[PDB]
């Protein structure tokens, strides 16, 4: 029962030009365009926080929505600016990342799951240098890395236990260098 | 019902200045004094071999030892000589090194286990390069040895499959650097 992503950024009176649509419900915004709005003026910053959390579950985002929401409500222009959830807890555990009830960011199955592909491009990135320091070594090593003092490790959106402690580059000369990550 | 080590060297006319008792029963000869007979006639040599060998059991070992104790009792001087059997497989099955019925040498259960030591002092050599070799990487490695092509393995006299194949040098920097043994 929700609205076009069009809709939503007709509000903040976005244009296509700096719009990235992913489907019919989110957009990308050109992050270029902050350097635009320069000028222009800041409105007011709201902190949520929380006390010391417990296993009772506080539901600080679905408090920060409700508060964006009923702000709007009140007449006052707000947005909501939020963290993405990692999608391997939710593979564990239902969490409150997109909030709760009748407090929600929308759409929220996309939201906890690939999004708009953020965390697939940051192990993408991570990754690579981890298989272009193996690989470095396998080559000659001419940096003379220590494989006894890589502090860059690999990295998942997956809670896996498995990969907390491994050891690499096994199964001779053609696979390079062993050592632990 | 056993012979003392000195009675068996006398029948050889061997003196005790190149002879080394271990317990009553068993001595090593200094090998220097092969070269001492270097003027003396050599005798006959009888290989004793087999027809390929199925797990029914051939008995060769019994055999030889027999034959040497035949030749003997028809007055012919005779020397049997035999390799000494590993312990590891003793640990798990019993076999036929040390002969068997009326045709053994004795005695038996020390010949089978740690006999004069000779399996351990070639373990501890054998163990020693290993330990230097990767004490050389540890420390710096000036001969540049490749990691991937270590063609020296380690050793025990154990029948231990779980060694088969191995990870070393893990744990970080004070223990060197990881590798396949």
């Amino acid at each position: 029962g929700m609205k076009p992503i069009k809709e939503i950024a007709d509000q903040l009176e976005l244009k296509d030009d700096i719009l990235y649509p992913y489907g019919h419900y989110i957009a990308k915004i050109d992050h270029r365009f902050l350097k635009s709005l320069e000028n222009h003026e800041d409105g007011k910053l709201i902190l949520v926080t929380a006390v010391t959390p417990t296993p009772a579950g506080e539901g600080k985002t679905t408090t920060s929505i409700g508060l964006s929401m009923s702000l709007n409500r009140i007449g006052k222009k707000s947005i909501v600016t939020l963290r993405e959830p990692s999608l391997g807890p939710t593979l564990g555990l239902k969490g409150g990342a997109t909030g709760g009830g009748r407090s929600r960011v929308l759409p929220s199955d996309e939201i906890n799951l690939h999004f708009t592909g953020d965390m697939h491009a940051v192990a993408s990135a991570h990754n690579l240098l981890a298989a272009v320091l193996d690989s470095h070594i396998k080559h000659g090593n001419e940096l003379k890395i220590d494989i006894t003092r890589v502090f860059w490790k690999r990295t998942m959106d997956m809670n896996d236990r498995a990969l907390r402690s491994i050891v690499i580059g096994l199964g001779g000369s053609a696979n390079g260098f062993p050592r632990e990550d």
